[PDB]
């Protein structure tokens, strides 16, 4: 299993970004209800070369299970439609939305994501 910091809310999120200044940030939504992100942190959160690859990465996540005031805010403020999503953040704290994941990616599907698309790296 990779070790995601959980956040809550907007500003959780970005002072999460701001004490990670100087690397690279990834952000997964899930939701216990929700198929395809459970796929993956079982075939590709789980990967021994995907996770090598998140090794100097911060990772964090949001649990939206409960689509409460603060589940619903976060995800407007993020503009994501759906689940799973996976947000890409550089050194900076600025997200890279051309680097965002919408739909499961097998292992060998994301790694080449993250080598092609991953920021702050």
């Amino acid at each position: 299993h990779l070790n995601f910091t959980q956040i809550k809310t907007v500003d959780e999120l970005n002072q999460a970004l701001v004490e990670a200044k100087g690397k690279p940030v990834m952000l997964d939504l899930y939701a216990d209800w929700c198929v395809a992100c459970k796929e993956f942190e079982k075939y590709t959160f789980s990967d021994p070369q995907v996770q090598k690859a998140l090794a100097d990465t911060v990772l964090l996540a949001a649990n939206v299970t409960a689509n409460d005031a603060q589940d619903v805010a976060l995800l407007k403020h993020l503009n994501v439609l759906g689940l799973p999503t996976i947000l890409f953040f550089d050194g900076q704290g600025q997200e890279h939305p051309q680097a965002r994941v919408t739909g499961f990616m097998d292992a060998e599907t994301f790694s080449a994501h993250l080598r092609d698309r991953q920021p702050g790296l």
